[PDB]
């Protein structure tokens, strides 16, 4: 459809039912999910969260992004540290695994910061509107699976606090998306480049699913 918003949603319909049938993700749906295994996943956010936040700051002026641009609202990176401290320890840097799919979806998120810039909106749509609307429902299959201790940490990327309603924001997330100008060409890249990002996450969670077995 002529929005960006409503095109990236057509176009990536299908590799988001992929991700909906994953092996790991029908596993934690029915809480399924182990402490190593969830660590996993924080960890591998973690390491993504890195590289994409590095390259918004990379290219927050730009008018490829600026528009896109809200590091208050959004921003994870600090949150997933406060986490992987608890998950990890105070070794967690050092002891955070970096396997190949976490190393392909990092590699691609610097390939577009650096000489891609305007598909970056791609990868921001991928990772934060999704996490903010699966945010706590996620968060309550982990709090009753992993069974926390009462220390009040571990859980912080689950919740937006400069978001009180997500509904609000992804509303005025998607007019932003929408607001962005961009070449025919520029923005069937852009279509594209969400499909990779959707399947940079189905190729990370069969690994991570390939290594908790066992
Ligand atoms: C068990 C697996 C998953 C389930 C059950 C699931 C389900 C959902 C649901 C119910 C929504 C809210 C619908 C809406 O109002 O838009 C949503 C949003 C979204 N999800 Fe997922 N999802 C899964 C995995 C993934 C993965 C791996 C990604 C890739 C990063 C992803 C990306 C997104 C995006 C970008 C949105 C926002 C769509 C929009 O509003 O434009 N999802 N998901
Ligand atoms: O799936 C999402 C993040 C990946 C993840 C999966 C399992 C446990 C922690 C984190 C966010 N999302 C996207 N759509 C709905 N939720």
């Amino acid at each position: 459809p002529q929005d960006l918003s409503e095109a990236l949603k057509e176009a990536t319909k299908e590799v988001h039912t992929q991700a909906e049938n994953a092996e790991f993700m029908r596993n934690f749906q029915k809480g399924q999910v182990t402490r190593d295994g969830f660590k996993l996943v924080m960890a591998s956010l973690y390491h993504i969260y890195v590289a994409l936040e590095e390259e918004i700051e990379r290219n927050k002026e730009s008018p490829v992004f600026a528009p896109v641009y809200f590091p208050e609202e959004l921003h994870r990176k600090a949150a997933l540290e406060q986490d992987l401290a608890f998950w990890y320890g105070p070794r967690w840097q050092e002891v955070i695994p970096y396997t190949p799919a976490m190393q392909r979806y990092v590699k691609r998120l610097h390939e577009v910061g650096r000489t891609e810039p305007e598909l970056l909106v791609a990868h921001a749509y991928t990772r934060y509107l999704g996490d903010l609307s699966g945010g706590q429902v996620l968060k309550k299959i982990a709090q009753k699976a992993l069974d926390l201790p009462s220390s009040g940490e571990g859980l912080a990327f689950f919740t937006f606090p400069n978001i009180a309603s997500a509904t609000k924001f992804k509303q005025l997330y998607r007019s932003r998306m929408n607001s962005l100008e961009m070449t025919p060409a520029v923005r069937q890249r852009v279509i594209e480049e969400a499909k990779t990002a959707f399947l940079l996450n189905i190729q990370l969670f069969e690994e991570l699913q390939e290594l908790l077995t066992h």
